[PDB]
């Protein structure tokens, strides 16, 4: 729905994020 | 307004993620 | 104040999408 | 919990992109 939606792309945003930090180290 | 603004920012993250993980693939 | 705080860091993540998309284009 | 660990992932995309804006500059 309108609500579950938002919270699955802020979750896809968070592991790209962690992967990009993961090459910095 | 303040509320539907902070939504549409959010929304734009979302593609720009999805945009580098196809390129990642 | 620990509810401005938050709102204050998905500003600056909304910015920073916004140039790589500029970028992009 | 499920709600702590939703706000810890958008401390850490924010982290990120301080990094960027700083490198930028
Ligand atoms: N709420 C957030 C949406 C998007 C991804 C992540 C970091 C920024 C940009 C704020 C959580």
């Amino acid at each position: 729905s309108s609500d579950p939606l938002v919270v699955a792309a802020s979750i896809i945003g968070i592991l790209h994020l962690i992967a990009w930090i993961l090459d910095r180290l």
